[PDB]
């Protein structure tokens, strides 16, 4: 075919998310029924109910993203949904990628992303780490930015998002310092997310050295459509070799840029994002401009999708 499926992470949740696609396909609540057999409470409920607060634990954030993934590609395959020729997700998104791809058992993930949360989550101390995006600044000033603030500590580019959109992450001073070094080197902002947990940076080491073990533990299958990753950009089959990665993924940056220009290099000519929110459909045209993206969590828009 010619389109492919991504999937989003962090920072597309939201209360109420999905609650349109409920109403049309009770499929949605029976995949969230699953993840919450699996978490032990109504995975469903959190997204639908809230707090904010609650939902964006990260802890809690993974598995709701997760299942909500799972549950549009559940909808897609239900309504004849033909397979996509290649598939990609942002950061905890590979995790969705490869559930769907047949690698990953669903409550396997479902567990394996809320521990994935849980380890993130005490890898630093308390208010020690930060993430901040930085927009309008080339690639090569913002590491010489951040080169020039680490003053011995972690700051480095993470998330990079789009030509003129790279979030950095590091230890908090750093990453103020790396901002204010990217205003004076040009950058139109430099905008903290509301996240604590500095993701994709080395500090995540400890945090991915108990993934690791926990991962170790997971049957992988071979996967039945193709998934590029976004730490390497690049196609692994082998299990062994899809675990590395997402070992990896979790303190080293996610190159999705270099993965949206290598779907597009593969002859891709439409990315449908599977998740909530349109975060990465609005990053599509910012990277390879002769691309076109959709989002496939509103029932008229998946209705529409499917005929063609």
């Amino acid at each position: 075919t010619q389109f492919a499926f991504v999937f989003p992470g962090q920072g597309s949740q939201s209360v109420g998310m999905l609650a349109e696609m409920a109403a049309n396909y009770p499929i949605v609540e029976e995949t969230f029924a699953e993840a919450s057999a699996a978490l032990g409470y109504d995975l469903w409920a959190l997204t639908q109910q809230g707090p904010a607060e609650e939902l964006n634990k990260t802890w809690q954030t993974q598995p709701a993203l997760l299942t909500a993934s799972v549950a549009l590609w559940r909808v897609w395959q239900q309504q004849g949904g033909k397979m996509p020729a290649l598939m990609a997700g942002h950061s905890l998104g590979e995790y969705s990628a490869l559930v769907c791809a047949g690698v990953i058992n669903f409550a396997d993930a479902v567990r394996l992303v809320e521990m994935r949360g849980k380890f993130m989550q005490e890898a630093v101390p308390e208010g020690t780490g930060g993430m901040s995006a930085i927009i309008g600044l080339d690639d090569a000033s913002i590491a010489k930015a951040c080169e020039e603030s680490a003053e011995g500590q972690v700051v480095s580019p993470v998330n990079f998002n789009s030509p003129g959109q790279v979030v950095i992450a590091g230890h908090k001073e750093a990453v103020e310092r790396a901002g204010a070094a990217c205003k004076a080197a040009g950058a139109k902002r430099a905008l903290p997310l509301p996240v604590s947990v500095p993701s994709h940076c080395a500090l995540m080491k400890p945090a991915a050295d108990k993934l690791a073990v926990e991962l170790a533990k997971i049957t992988f299958s071979a996967p039945t459509v193709p998934v590029v990753n976004n730490v390497d950009v690049k196609c692994e089959t082998d299990a062994a070799a899809i675990r590395d990665a997402l070992v990896r993924q979790l303190y080293n940056p996610v190159q999705w840029t270099k993965s949206v220009e290598f779907i597009a290099a593969q002859g891709v000519e439409h990315l449908y994002e599977v998740g909530p929110g349109k975060v990465l459909t609005g990053l599509t045209k910012r990277i390879v401009d002769t691309l076109t993206a959709s989002a496939l969590n509103e029932p008229a828009a998946l209705s529409a999708a499917l005929t063609q």
